[PDB]
């Protein structure tokens, strides 16, 4: 029975020419490929001149964020990950559906909010979230991230030839990533070579080898809105330690893979009322990669229920100690269709044909798949060439990625088996 | 061999989706009038924050208006303004002009530029105007100006059907003035009844009595900017005498029109070298009419020439004096196409068929009129119910209305028949 007043995040004051648009340009038109480097210096700018004001607005779209990734990372489990584990990002999720909220007009504008799990109050327009307001708080946790440490975002929106996109919606899209690609393409012939071709696309405008999903469009399909995140981060004074270690994916089955190891002054703890540990190892200035472990196999899922289900209040703040930290080598790749999640959660039709999205083009658009998907890379920071507490990960935990200021997590996981 | 050279309004650093359109709706379509009250509570904020920066860019602005304005003034005269005078209003020329630059690529828009009197470099970008800028300062030195002191400049912007515009454009002319009105209407099978459309619209939206020209529109022509003017002053502590008195329209020939008065501690004096006399009456905190009178009627044409063609040298600042000050009531209405007057200027073709406008809409717009349409009214302060020099305006005269801060000339002209 939980709600979050995002007063800061809300229109204040309850108070016009044909809007413009455009048609994009074919999914075959060449396009240069997505500097990273580039958008990182950018998040970093915004986060570097935040006012008391902002740091407010930041404080509140991290509540936010947090809560509905939560929910979908249980809905995600609910339906069914894969094998290897699982992975989200909770604010690639958010900034979908915040994206689809400045598109969206009643009923769905205040069904996207309620699922944000913000009142609504009829007929009061102040209370309401300010779509610009939020995406420009979800920038700056972005840039706060990243202060060689890389969160790429790029959106790919997909529509039907003819399709025609409101320059308003797609100017407050750049302020969830200003990586957008609006391209064009028949959806309604053969979905499976749709499906080829955007793939294709994303890979060649990112140089990111995600291993993309290969099912076709619903042909009915006129907008699809994909949602693509990059994450790089080097483990500094770690490297891969010679040769391949035992790592058990249950009680009875082991894989044998590389892992990499470092000594570093860490957090680390135990929670004794769940019977579970956890280690912090800072990634940046503000960013902390949490790995989780739980006592023994069988208890993982009760344990990972509990730290991902929304205060985060199983944080705690120990005097850092020397930690010899030794785990695989991270590179976790996953991808969903956050309609499978929403139907999980039991609003299939939300974002579905009924849906009010007539800000988004010149017709309502029927959308087809809304994918997150995520790459994201935990490289030894060192080349393979002291009394310390020796933590090992050699059977399953769970990970977050954590912004200390905000209190934004990033990324929420488990792996099962590393490969 | 003149040369402004407005630093502060160039781009300094030499350094992407389809554009968005929209089609503009039928002049038809119901409209709201123009609040005059609400623009004036703008432009009086945009001037309320003004820093040193805004400052300087608003002193450039004015020597770029002021010089165009003298010159197309000229042009004016060249081409015959008709019985009762001429007037001219610099910021809505400049503007009009600053409008289709913003709209233009070269050598259309070198050739603009360089009308304005602003060396261009070519291969050199950071030698350019930027349009947006300018725009900018031309905004504020309105609102410097009415610190009941009324200034509206509306905008007309009418389209053959289908003709699209450009987002980026009408958004650059929103600068300019926010009482903007995009309308398409036939302009290819009835030109005078075009005009009548136009004509009916204008005083709908505006509610001004403008007395617009019935000339009709050129059948080939899908694009007409037409710029219309409303200036309105109390004179304070005048008060319109009892019955007639005469006025010269030249040495053997009166009318006998209805006159105002008024005693003040204006300034005013004789420019001996060329022997006229001004007199200079505040009309708000900023705002100065300026009254010129010739020392007889067959000397007009010569000072009207010397004191309206760069600098204003000829403005003093003596200390104010007792004066009692007897004019026409002034309700002055002028309309010129800018067409005619660029021809005269011999750039018959600057904005003609072969003109680069490619920034207007999504085909080359073929340009009709360029209307630029006046009323100024100079309203007596008081209801018809001491020792001070009489200065009387019963004779052809020039007057200006002019900005202290920038040195912004808001009206010039000349007044030979008061009506
Ligand atoms: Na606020
Ligand atoms: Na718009
Ligand atoms: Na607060
Ligand atoms: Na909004
Ligand atoms: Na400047
Ligand atoms: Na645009
Ligand atoms: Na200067
Ligand atoms: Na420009």
């Amino acid at each position: 029975r939980v709600y979050i007043h995002p007063f800061h995040l809300l229109y204040h004051n309850k108070s016009t020419l044909p809007e413009s648009t455009f048609e994009p340009v074919p999914i075959q038109a060449k396009t240069s490929p997505v500097n990273e480097k580039t958008l990182h210096d950018q998040l970093v700018l915004a986060a570097e001149k935040l006012e008391d004001e902002d740091r407010k607005r930041a404080a509140q779209v991290a509540m936010i964020t947090n809560f509905v990734g939560f929910r979908m990372y249980k809905m995600l489990n609910e339906a069914g990950s894969g094998a290897s584990g699982a992975i989200l990002s909770p604010p690639a999720l958010f900034g979908t559906l915040v994206s689809f909220y400045l598109g969206s007009l009643d009923p769905t504008a205040s069904q996207l909010q309620t699922l944000l799990d913000v009142p609504v109050k009829e007929g009061d327009c102040t209370s309401r979230l300010d779509g610009h307001k939020v995406l420009a708080a979800l920038r700056a946790v972005q840039g706060l991230l990243v202060t060689p440490l890389l969160q790429s975002i790029v959106v790919g929106l997909f529509t039907a030839p003819g399709f025609r996109l409101k320059h308003s919606f797609v100017q407050s899209l750049a302020l969830f990533t200003p990586a957008l690609f609006p391209r064009s393409l028949d959806l309604s012939t053969d979905p499976v070579l749709a499906t080829e071709k955007i793939n294709r696309f994303i890979k060649a405008v990112t140089g990111w080898k995600m291993n993309l999903p290969l099912e076709g469009v619903s042909t009915d399909s006129t907008l699809l809105f994909n949602t693509y995140v990059h994450f790089q981060g080097t483990m500094r004074g770690f490297s891969q330690l010679p040769g391949v270690h035992e790592f058990w994916v249950d009680n009875s089955i082991s894989v044998s893979v590389p892992m990499i190891s470092g000594t570093g002054n860490f957090q680390h703890w135990s929670d004794a009322q769940n019977n579970f540990s956890v280690t912090c190892v800072p990634l940046g200035e503000r960013a902390t990669l949490l790995l989780i472990q739980p006592h023994c196999i069988s208890d993982l899922d009760r344990v990972e229920a509990l730290i991902f289900q929304d205060l985060l209040t199983w944080i705690e703040n120990p005097p850092p100690r020397a930690i010899r930290l030794t785990l695989p080598q991270l590179e976790i790749r996953g991808s969903y269709n956050l309609q499978d999640l929403l139907a999980e959660d039991k609003l299939p039709t939300l974002l579905g044909a009924e849906a009010n999205l007539n800000n988004i083009g010149d017709t309502n658009p029927r959308v087809g798949e809304v994918l997150n998907s995520i790459l994201l890379e935990l490289k030894a920071g060192e080349e393979e060439q002291p009394e310390a507490l020796d933590v090992t990960l050699s059977s399953p935990f769970l990970f977050a990625i954590y912004e200390q200021d905000s209190g934004t997590l990033h990324f929420l996981g488990r792996v099962n088996n590393p490969q």
